This record gives C-alpha cells, structure tokens and sequence, in this order.
C-alpha cells in the first residue's frame, strides 16, 4: 500500500430517531448481484429496513441502526465495494421546534 489517505469512497450520512434512512449503491453495466453489509456484517431487512438490492431504507431509524454500510456486486470481472457512513441521532442542525 502506496502512502496516502485516498482509497475508497465512505458517503457519510446523518439523521435522526424517527427519520428515513435512505442509501444507494454504485452498480455497473456488469454487475450481477449485490451484498449489502453493516459493520462487517450480512445486511437484514425489516418491517422499517427495506432493501431493493441497491438501494435501502430504514423507516424511524434509531441510533442503534447506524453503522459502516458496505455494498458488494459480484460481476464476471470483479467486485466493487461501497461504503456508507450512518449516524442516527436527535441532535441535528435543524430545530423548528422550541420554546
């Protein structure tokens, strides 16, 4: 490993408890099938995840879903990987509500 701080592509996130956790991942005109994985682990779905194959969303997420998504497609030339950053939590930069 050559130096430098540039080698894959992490898209970072952020929401809160209750919000719409929405993710996509980069296919090819080869691409064949795709892996979704959270923290280094096989990705479920549920009655709030949802996953499309390339794309998923988690209703009402919660800070305990948050993580390192990674989604792998298996393609006759290969495998590409992409990582997605997640943070779930209350505290956001919007506040229409207060008093």
């Amino acid at each position: 490993g050559s130096s430098g701080s540039s080698g894959v592509e992490v898209e970072s996130f952020l929401v809160h408890p209750g919000d719409l956790l929405q993710l996509r991942c980069r296919l090819r005109d080869d691409v064949q099938s795709i892996n979704w994985l959270r923290d280094g682990v096989q990705l479920a779905e549920s009655n709030r995840t949802r996953i499309t194959g390339e794309e998923v969303e988690v209703q009402d997420s919660v800070p305990a879903d948050s993580g390192l998504y990674a989604c792998v497609t298996s393609s006759p030339s290969g495998s590409d990987t992409t990582y997605f950053s997640v943070n779930v939590s209350d505290a956001l930069p919007s506040g229409p509500s207060s008093g």
